[PDB]
């Protein structure tokens, strides 16, 4: 009766920050309750641990009230069978919402809306009574969003909040032998919701594992591990503190053993009872052991050396009560003298922020994926990750521990939508709630070596609650530094200056919470901390422009210790069309309101874990080897702190305009932080004209745990020389023949023909034989299909008149009208010469002037010359080039320039100058939200079909017009156009990315010269 | 002004104070006080409580106040009288010249305490000169020291009035009662009488 | 019904460090709500502030459970008239304890003993409806040891811990014009007790 809904829901616990749990057990590191040392030692599976994952019964209600009393008793008729864990929006129950800042519900803490999607999960199961006799049985929910009540066998059990941490309950008294039934009522909204305003999809349910744990009555309740070293790490101390629950008896003992694989490295045994701590004594029920270790093997992201630790609770006679274990890493993290050190060395964080997101499963994680991510990261030169912005699924940590990645563990708190942001954080009333969120995390994760920094949360301003919490941790776990960006990135609550989106050299002086150039930030009077950006280089869409600036700075300033890119994967979900065709969806694609659209897509990889091109730029800037070229000598520098180049091969090679003349191979032998000189054999001194380039790559001969054999980890190229061409074209036995209609001019020469329209002033068509070659006339182009960055909005609501796009639009760039100023034809001795001049205007203003010459010779080559003038007072244009639609469509694309991936002016360091050949398909970048893409720069020769172009340009080529792109919101809606669209740029604006909600293109990358000149040659074979 | 928190009977004394689970409870106890009293000029120091050992909850709370009300210093004796949680060295019953070197939480002579390596704080005893019964012998030693050492800034005598209650005899005669006089169990007898004045406010 | 003891005490809030209050307002410095500057300026007495100190009705029980449902509704026959504020041990209800360090109850946080001296205080009073029309009306307990539940006109209102600070509640929605009745159930022991081990008389 008091188990009655009517009664239970009376309280409305979910609308009270004062109640965050009921009857929930205490937090702790992961337990298995092994009953055999070996098993525990080898991480086998424990039978005292049982999963409840699987088919369960589900039913959805618009509100808690609507739940029917019977539910407690009996399953519903209208119930569905569902898999757990999962997110119910993922099953059609309701909509997932994609909002960033703005709270999905109305702001009226601690009140949640009356209509609150309730999900009734139920499960019937069996219990061995052996369990029912002796010991203790509890249940564990690794994750339930956002809040929930729980019943067992009709009996009310408890309640819990905080979607990201585990909830545990003692079932012991409600279980019956055989058949039992759980009834979990889960709520969308709760007061907890106010602390969960992360910029992600808003989902719900039982999204993490469900399990059962059988433990002795007298058991190990908790344990902590710690490592201390001498000045040189030649020796360590492992210190373990163990606590027990149950009743205490003098024959109890504890043993802790350290293993190195098969080897037992150290052991210690003792009886409970601590040292005096205060006037009242010590902890009778705790004990601390200290193990000495000589020449321990250190753990690092470079080399994740691990040890295994076993904790056995037993009697003096030898009888084991139970065991727990963990992996152990010997490492010291400390900040000293402005620097963050690891095992004595100063780190350089090649980080990325990562959410727990699956295109298909929503917020549900799995081993398989996790590993994938890791592998990728590792393969791309990343060494650290930040759990934006909540504790992750447990396995994660282990993986990181094992694979080797530094981790920042972050409390589940974001109140981004509040106003001001710290409305709650500065309120005592919320302190307890907040508190739980931190304490628990710590309690749970503190034994993992990969965790090296604790984070108080995200975008919640700065309030006293923060200071208090910061302190708490400091006291409890001094082994790791604490950081927190809120309220200015440099408050009393952070050990590290960890801004988000601060520029390398420019200051963004917002009131109260300005963002200084990071170089400047360090020097502020009295500042001494290290600086690591918690978020930088917004990877949204075609982005990452400027990445290298950061790297360079990081490399030059000691106190600049890196950052975390924002972010790993796009938060896109799959949908289907009528033809049961899957497609990537974003904000508003579920009729979700309100929404922030594409904003959830900022990854370096596509939801399927397919890379964006940017990834490469990253990989390259983050490489661990650095090169210098001097004369015939290469200087190699290692950015490894701890390892030696023991799986490294250096391949080099020389080519002339793509023609390889010589290649070599040399094994690397460099010490962490050392240099290695490489002597080059006499190099070839080609006579022929062209560019001579040297290229080096670093290869991993043998596979690794996260890489295959022959993996490339680093590269670099240099232009050795240039042999200018002084030659002249041989005589033609003929010269083109000009014909003048009234409508145009006709140039003929053999099968070849060119036509220039006299009223348009453009090259309108051309034939080879009787085949027309263009579907569209060749013409100047000054714009682009806006990039996310060009559009620059972070909130669907707020538009920036300063956004490039805004400016371009307003300027009429997108709709200026060309005007023929002049068009003339003339016959020279050896060729035909065409001359044009056009003006683009808009509302009486002349934005640009384009002046050209076309010259066709006896060899059938068409040389183009372009000279453009841009009004100083117009916004710098996105680009300066030409375009046209070719009639033809081919398979491959071949060029001599930078490649092979998409590259832009401010994002091309990872690219190589060579000869590339790909399929047309590859020349297009399927950004979910479509825009200008696929560009390749520094191209000297381009081949497509019978065509060939030469000069010095950048280009792109695909089946979509810029217009199409610009007008289509999703990749799935584009359709190939008639022929092939070609964009040839003499110049192109940078792409930016310092942030995506402001103009982030550096000046060096804007087309501000006022005058531009370029040339080209077009021919056929 | 002192927060309402004493867990003196726990074992060890900081069993709860060092537990997160109790943090919220503790929290309320401090926050609220502050909220209520902060406008009075007579309050010049905040105190986190009494005889509750020293636990992380303390540090956290100490900090909180510091942030919210920087106008006053914070003190707390638990766990040794010189922890990270106190702005002042505020021991109870430390002798003028003799050390009482209990393990973990020794009580140094106060003159010595100040000079310990790295110590810089002022020292004020939170409790001194136990006024129980015929007492206060040695009072002057303190005064003198206080007067000679700058950093010795005084203390609070323990304590003002005897905690005695009135009872009656059959003749309806009132009399002063103490521990166990109500059949109360368990009890500490006279221990509640340590005042400088009698419950009626008559001086000793 | 949900205002029922049976229901309310079901939770056993007093044995949960996680619950230290329910529906209690926020803390703040002392208010009077003067409506005239001068008055406030000269510290006169404000009429928006009213004392409920005086004779009240009291009844003692060995335990919360023993409290009878009617209590909510009607005063008891066996109730006594008492002055408030006060300490009930001071009136013979039970013994005051003088222990220093050692806890009066058994050490088993967050559990309090089953026999826990409950004190049911009740009070009937009148309210000008002027108050009932506009504005807000709250009640304030400057001190209740150690824990307690509260009802107004049969309706459950809230709960509170910490014997030394004020507890406030919005009565606004439970008041009726004229005759009202408060029923306060006060407990000796609570989880709060574990934080109150001062060397003094335990009342
Ligand atoms: C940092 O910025 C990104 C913007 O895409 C997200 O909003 C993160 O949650 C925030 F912390
Ligand atoms: C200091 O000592 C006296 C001893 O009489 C009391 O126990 C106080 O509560 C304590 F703080
Ligand atoms: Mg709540
Ligand atoms: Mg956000
Ligand atoms: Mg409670
Ligand atoms: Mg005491
Ligand atoms: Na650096
Ligand atoms: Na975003
Ligand atoms: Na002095
Ligand atoms: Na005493």
């Amino acid at each position: 009766i008091t188990d009655s809904l009517a009664v239970v829901l009376q309280r409305r616990d979910w609308e009270n920050p004062g109640v965050t749990q009921l009857n929930r057990l205490a937090a702790h590191p992961p337990f298995a309750s092994w009953r055999n040392s070996e098993e525990a030692r080898t991480d086998r599976p424990s039978q005292q641990l049982r999963s409840l994952n699987g088919e369960w019964r589900f039913a959805w209600f618009p509100a808690p009230e609507a739940v029917p009393e019977s539910w407690l008793e009996c399953d519903l008729p209208e119930a569905d069978t569902v898999v757990v864990p999962s997110n119910w929006q993922m099953h059609g129950y309701d909509a997932p919402i994609y909002t960033n800042v703005t709270y999905p519900i109305t702001v009226n803490p601690p009140f949640v809306p009356t209509e609150n999607p309730t999900g009734c999960y139920s499960l019937t199961f069996n219990v061995d009574e052996s369990w029912l006799q002796e010991g203790q049985t509890r249940i564990i929910f690794d994750g339930v969003n956002s809040a929930f009540h729980l019943w067992c066998n009709g009996r009310w059990v408890g309640y819990g909040q905080d979607s990201r941490l585990p909830s545990e309950f003692d079932l012991s008294a409600f279980l019956r032998a055989g058949e039992n039934r759980l009834a979990v009522m889960v709520l969308r909204w709760s007061d907890g919701s106010y602390l969960e305003d992360q910029d992600m999809w808003r989902m719900s349910g039982i999204f993490r594992d469900v399990s059962l744990l059988h433990k002795p009555t007298t058991q190990i309740s908790d344990f902590h591990v710690a490592t201390r070293f001498n000045d040189d790490f030649s020796r360590a101390v492992l210190e373990a503190e163990v606590q027990m629950c149950g009743e205490l008896r003098d024959y109890l003992r504890v043993t802790v053993s350290l293993w190195q694989g098969e080897t037992q490295v150290a052991s210690g045994t003792a009886p409970f009872g601590g040292e005096i701590i205060d006037e009242r004594g010590g902890y009778a029920d705790r004990v601390t052991l200290r193990l000495n270790v000589e020449n321990p093997k250190l753990w690092s992201a470079e080399i994740p050396n691990l040890y295994r630790a076993v904790v056995e609770l037993h009697t003096a006679d030898g009888t084991l009560i139970e065991a727990e274990a963990c992996d152990v890493g010997f490492r010291e993290v400390r900040i000293e003298n402005g620097l963050l050190l690891l095992n004595g060395k100063p780190l350089l964080i090649r980080g990325v922020n990562r959410h727990e997101h699956h295109p298909l499963h929503g917020q549900v994680m799995d081993e398989q994926t996790m590993v994938q991510d890791i592998l990728l990261m590792k393969q791309n030169n990343f060494n650290a990750v930040r759990c934006s912005h909540y504790p992750n699924h447990p396995l994660w940590y282990t993986l990181c521990d094992r694979y080797g990645l530094y981790v920042v563990d972050e409390a589940n708190i974001e109140t981004h939508g509040m106003v001001p942001m710290n409305r709650l954080t500065d309120d005592p009333r919320w302190l307890p709630a907040m508190s739980e969120r931190v304490t628990r995390m710590v309690q749970r994760d503190r034994n993992h070596p990969s965790v090296i920094i604790w984070s108080l949360g995200n975008e919640s301003g700065h309030g006293a609650n923060h200071d208090a919490l910061y302190r708490w941790i400091k006291s409890v776990d001094p082994s790791r530094p604490v950081q927190y960006e809120g309220g200015g990135a440099d408050t009393t609550a952070t050990d590290i200056i960890c801004p988000m989106y601060a520029r390398v050299d420019e200051d963004q002086p917002f009131p109260a919470v300005p963002k200084w150039s990071i170089k400047k930030w360090l020097s502020l009077p009295g500042e001494t901390r290290p600086l690591i950006l918690c978020e930088y280089a917004h990877a949204m869409g075609n982005s990452l422009g400027g990445f290298a600036k950061y790297w360079q700075a990081f490399r030059q300033y000691p106190r600049l210790q890196g950052g975390f890119v924002w972010d790993w994967v796009d938060q896109s979900l799959i949908k289907y069309d009528e033809n049961g065709n899957p497609w990537s969806a974003y904000g508003g694609d579920f009729g979700d309101t309100p929404n922030d659209r594409q904003f959830c897509m900022n990854g370096l990889v596509f939801a399927d874990r397919t890379p964006h091109p940017a990834l490469t730029e990253a990989k390259h800037q983050q490489q661990f080897f650095q090169f210098r070229l001097s004369g015939q000598t290469i200087e190699v520098t290692s950015e490894y702190l701890f390892r030696h180049s023991d799986n490294e091969l250096l391949h080099w090679m020389v080519a002339l305009d793509g023609k390889p003349l010589a290649s070599g191979e040399v094994p690397l032998d460099v010490a962490p932080q050392g240099k290695q000189l490489i002597e080059l054999p006499e190099l070839p001194q080609p006579e022929s004209a062209g560019q001579l380039w040297l290229t080096v790559r670093v290869v991993q001969p043998n596979a690794t745990a996260w890489s295959e054999a022959g993996h490339i980890s680093a590269w670099q190229q240099w232009r050795l020389a240039e042999n200018l061409s002084v030659t002249l074209p041989a005589a033609s036995h003929a010269i083109p023949h000009l014909t003048t209609s009234e409508m145009d001019f006709c140039i003929e020469l053999g099968n070849k023909r060119w036509q220039f329209n006299r009223q348009s002033g453009f090259l309108s068509q051309m034939w080879i034989g009787d085949k027309k070659q263009l579907l569209t006339p060749l013409r100047d182009q000054f714009t682009r299909a806006p990039l996310d960055n060009d559009i620059g909005v972070s909130e669907a609501t707020r538009i920036d008149p300063n956004a490039w796009v805004e400016r371009w639009k307003a300027a009429g760039h997108y709709q200026a009208e060309a005007a023929l100023l002049q068009c003339t034809a003339d016959t020279l001795a050896d060729a035909v010469l065409i001359t044009t001049a056009h003006a683009w205007q808009h509302q009486g203003k002349t934005l640009f002037i384009s002046r050209k010459t076309y010259r066709i010779d006896g060899s059938g080559q068409m040389a183009i010359t372009v000279d453009v003038e841009v009004a100083s007072d117009t916004p710098h244009p996105a680009r300066i080039g030409l375009n046209c639609q070719l009639a033809q469509v081919a398979e491959r694309v071949n060029w001599l320039g930078l490649g092979p991936q998409e590259n832009y002016p401010d994002r091309l360091t990872a690219a190589c100058f060579d000869r590339w050949d790909l399929p047309l398909s590859d020349m297009y970048t399927p950004y979910v939200f479509p825009s200008e893409n696929g560009l390749r720069c520094g191209t000297r020769e381009l081949n497509y079909g019978p065509h060939q172009w030469r000069g010095d340009f950048q280009f792109n080529i695909s089946r979509y017009s810029q217009q199409q792109l610009m007008e289509t919101s999703h990749r799935h809606l584009l359709h190939a156009e008639e022929g092939t669209w070609l964009n040839i740029d003499g110049f192109h604006m940078g792409i930016g990315g310092d942030d995506s909600w402001s103009p982030s293109v550096s000046a060096e990358f804007q087309l501000s010269a006022g005058r531009y000149h370029y040339q080209l040659v077009w021919c056929q074979k």
